[PDB]
């Protein structure tokens, strides 16, 4: 028994700085405990829906920007979107192997594995916007008069 009812709703929080500010000490905490502790691998599947969300908003928004683009760049986008999916095949094999291995020689082994897979989605990311970025340029040559 930590447990303690919400705070008091016979308040206007519409201008409450101690209250504003509580909550800001307390996201500091939550986000300071979070970093320094090592997650459970209960936690692993709501944090790489997480980036699936984020790619899929992704791959939906590069679609509709390839037909803008001169045909002669679409395979390099296309590959560079394929390229983003086997990361995420591979990120969420890993996960799911760190979770099976969870407490045998392997853990640490499967959750590394899992970080590599997910930094190499961030890394491909980037290298998606750069290939993008030089057919958008490619396509202000041919544009312009």
């Amino acid at each position: 028994q930590e447990i303690s009812p919400p705070p008091t709703a016979n308040l206007d929080r519409s201008n409450d700085k101690v209250y504003e500010n509580v909550t800001g000490l307390v996201k500091a905490v939550i986000e300071m405990s979070s970093k320094i502790q090592p997650a459970p691998p209960e936690e692993y599947v709501p944090m790489v829906k997480e980036v699936g969300l984020a790619l899929r908003t992704l791959l939906a928004t590069v679609d509709e920007t390839i037909p803008l683009l001169p045909a002669s760049t679409h395979r390099e986008i296309e590959m560079a979107q394929k390229l983003l999916n086997s990361d995420l095949g591979e990120l969420i094999n890993k996960m799911k192997l760190a979770q099976q291995y969870v407490m045998t020689s392997l853990q640490q082994e499967y959750k590394k594995q899992m970080l590599t897979a997910a930094h190499a989605l961030a890394v491909d990311a980037k290298n998606l916007l750069d290939v993008i970025d030089q057919a958008r340029l490619k396509m202000l040559g041919q544009t312009r008069p």
